[PDB]
C-alpha cells in the first residue's frame, strides 16, 4: 500500500507546513505538523484545557466508534525550542493520503504550552523520527511510519517541501518525476532516536567547496538550518551588513540583501539552497533588519537540517533494516 498527502505553509514565512490527517470513525480531519525530529503523534483535543485552545480543530475520541482508551497511558513531550505538551493516550483508525493504519496511538493532549496555543494552524505533530524517542509511559508507542511498514509497497517516506508553497509526503514510493538527477543516499545512526547522518561539506554562494564532516538531523520540524559557528560565520560574512545579535537571538541582516546560496554536500553530491530561502523577513513587524535562516547550532547540542535545507531537496527516509537517508536535487 501507498500513501500521498500535500503539505502546505502555515504562513508567508514557511515557519513550519500541516498536512490533512483523518482520525477516527467517521473521520475527523486535523492538520498536523509532520514531524521527523519527534516520535509522538499528538493533538489537540476535546480534553485539551479550555484556555489554552485557540482556533485549533480538536480531536474528540467520544465522537469516533473506533476511539479506545489506551488505559494507564500519558505522554509528556519538550521540544528544543522550549514548548511542551502532555496528556493521556486512545488507539484510533488513522490515515494519512489514502494510507491507513488501525490501532495507532492518538496522544490526546490535556496540556500544551503557550507556543502551540498561538498556532491556530496547528492542530498537532505526527511524529515520524524512531519509535525509540516516543514518550508514551509506561507502554511506549509506535510512530504512524513504523506501524505502516510492514505494508508499504516500500518501507520509505519522502519528504517534497516547497518554498512558499505547497508540497508533499510520499508513504510506501519514490515518485520519480518529484526530482531531477539522481537521489544520493547516505548512512544513517538511529543512536540518538533520529534521522541523523553526515554531511560532507559546504560552500557559501560561488565559492569553493569545503571538505568537512557535519554530523547533523534531517528535521522536518525544526524551521531553520542550523550549523557549527564556524560555517554560519562564514555564510554571513558574505553579507554586508550581516551580524549576530544576542537581542534577536541570532543572525539578522539588512532586509535590502539579496543572500548568496548556501551548498550542502550529500557524498559526492550537492544540494543547493537559494538564496531567497534564507530570508525569514522581518524580525518584527515593519523592522529594515530581516532575520537570517541559517543560525548557529551552538546552544542546542546538534546541527539541524530543518525545512531551509531540506525544502531544497526531495528527501528520502528509508526505514529499511539499515536505515538511510537519500538527496535529490529538484
Ligand atoms: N520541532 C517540533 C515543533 C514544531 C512546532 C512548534 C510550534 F512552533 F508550533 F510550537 C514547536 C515544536
Amino acid at each position: 500500500s501507498t500513501g500521498s498527502a500535500t503539505t502546505t505553509p502555515i504562513d508567508s514565512l514557511d515557519d513550519a507546513y500541516i498536512t490533512p490527517v483523518q482520525i477516527g470513525t467517521p473521520a475527523q480531519t486535523l492538520n498536523l505538523d509532520f514531524d521527523t525530529g519527534s516520535s509522538d503523534l499528538w493533538v489537540f483535543s476535546s480534553e485539551t484545557t479550555a484556555s489554552e485552545v485557540d482556533g485549533q480543530t480538536i480531536y474528540t475520541p467520544s465522537k469516533s466508534t473506533t476511539a479506545k482508551l489506551l488505559s494507564g497511558a500519558t505522554w509528556s513531550i519538550s521540544y528544543g525550542d522550549g514548548s511542551s505538551s502532555s496528556g493521556d493516550v486512545y488507539t484510533d483508525t488513522v490515515s494519512v493520503g489514502g494510507l491507513t493504519v488501525t490501532g495507532q496511538a492518538v496522544e490526546s493532549a490535556k496540556k500544551v504550552s503557550s507556543s502551540f496555543t498561538e498556532d491556530s494552524t496547528i492542530d498537532g505533530l505526527l511524529g515520524l523520527a524512531f519509535s525509540t524517542l516516543n514518550t508514551v509511559s509506561p507502554t511506549q508507542q509506535k510512530t504512524f511510519f513504523d506501524n505502516a511498514k510492514a505494508s508499504l509497497d516500500s518501507p520509505v517516506f519522502t519528504a517534497d517541501l516547497g518554498y512558499h508553497a505547497p508540497g508533499t509526503y510520499n508513504f510506501g514510493f519514490i515518485d520519480t518525476t518529484a526530482y531531477t538527477g539522481s537521489i544520493t543516499y547516505t548512512a544513517v545512526s538511529t543512536k540518538q532516536g533520529f534521522w541523523e547522518w553526515t554531511s560532507t561539506g559546504y560552500a557559501v554562494g560561488s565559492g569553493t567547496f569545503k571538505s568537512t564532516s557535519i554530523d547533523g538531523i534531517a528535521d522536518t520540524g525544526t524551521t531553520l538550518l542550523y550549523l557549527p559557528a564556524t560555517v554560519v560565520s562564514a555564510y554571513w560574512a558574505q553579507v554586508s551588513g550581516a551580524k549576530s545579535s544576542s537581542s534577536v537571538g541570532g543572525y539578522v541582516f539588512p532586509c535590502s540583501a539579496t543572500l548568496p546560496s548556501f551548498t550542502f554536500g550529500v557524498g559526492s553530491a550537492r544540494i543547493v539552497i537559494p538564496g531567497d530561502y534564507i530570508d525569514f523577513g522581518p524580525i518584527s513587524t515593519g523592522s529594515s533588519s530581516c532575520f537570517g535562516g541559517i543560525q548557529s547550532s551552538a546552544g542546542i547540542g546538534i546541527n539541524i537540517f530543518g525545512d531551509v535545507a531540506l525544502k531544497a531537496a526531495f528527501v528520502v527516509f528509508n526505514g529499511a533494516t539499515t536505515p538511510t537517508l537519500g538527496f535529490a536535487s529538484k
